[PDB]
């Protein structure tokens, strides 16, 4: 695979988001993929709503926590593979209350067909990654919330409780590592980014990767 890739220099990656006082991590992971997805699918860029999933994606629950996995099966098996714009449905559970779902009144931006579960195995998941776009993968992030900028060479791997999404790694550097995007402003670490060390599946970054399908 390539030395090195980064699908922010594509343009292939939203703005940075805030999911707020909302656990609703998991639905950032999956639309920031969809959104990356759908461009890459030759669609131009466009924000999609992480709040369509937090208000209507029943198989999963809002600001409770979430399936990255799950959310991804609901567009298509519930929503006719359906995600609606950010614009039409904005985000409105950073305060902690996810309001009930509406089921009119918004535009849809993207669809997609099902999604795969990747290997774990991050030179796998990185060879996916250099052809087919950003990945949704869940980490422990135990260790984040002291996270200021530089790459981790170190991350407290137990548990995995946080979804994120991978946008790139680099080879190349003298410690190989993982770009990864957030969801807690760009205010956090490097503005709203995070490098963790690659090849030593740091925060158990290759347990559970996945990535939609458009067709
Ligand atoms: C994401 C949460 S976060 O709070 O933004 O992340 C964050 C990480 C670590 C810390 N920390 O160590 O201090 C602080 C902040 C989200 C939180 C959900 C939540 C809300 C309130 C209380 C506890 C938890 N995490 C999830 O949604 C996980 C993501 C995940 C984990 C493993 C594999 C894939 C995705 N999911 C989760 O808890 O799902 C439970 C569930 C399963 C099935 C159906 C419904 C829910």
């Amino acid at each position: 695979a390539p030395a090195a890739v980064d699908w922010r220099a594509r343009g292939a990656v939203t703005a940075v988001k805030d999911q707020g006082q909302c656990g609703s991590c998991w639905a950032f992971s999956a639309i920031g993929n969809v959104e990356c997805q759908w461009f890459l699918a030759g669609h131009p860029l466009t924000n999609l709503s992480e709040q369509m999933l937090v208000s209507c994606d029943k198989t999963d629950s809002g600001c409770s926590g979430g399936l990255m996995n799950n959310a991804f099966e609901w567009i298509v098996q519930e929503n006719n593979g359906a995600v609606y714009t950010e614009d039409s449905y904005p985000y409105a559970s950073g305060e902690g209350i996810s309001p009930p779902c509406t089921t009119s009144g918004h535009t849809v931006g993207a669809t997609i067909t099902g999604h795969v579960e990747l290997p774990q195995d991050e030179a796998q998941i990185a060879a996916w990654l250099a052809v087919n776009g950003p990945v949704a993968v869940a980490v422990d992030a135990s260790s984040w919330m002291t996270y200021t900028g530089g790459v981790m060479t170190s991350c407290v791997s137990e548990q995995l409780d946080h979804g994120v999404l991978l946008v790139g790694y680099n080879d190349s550097a003298a410690v190989p590592y993982w770009i990864i995007k957030n969801s807690w402003t760009t205010q956090w670490g490097e503005e709203g980014y995070i490098r963790i060390a690659k090849g030593s599946n740091q925060c158990l970054v290759k347990e559970e990767a996945s990535s939609a399908v458009v067709g």
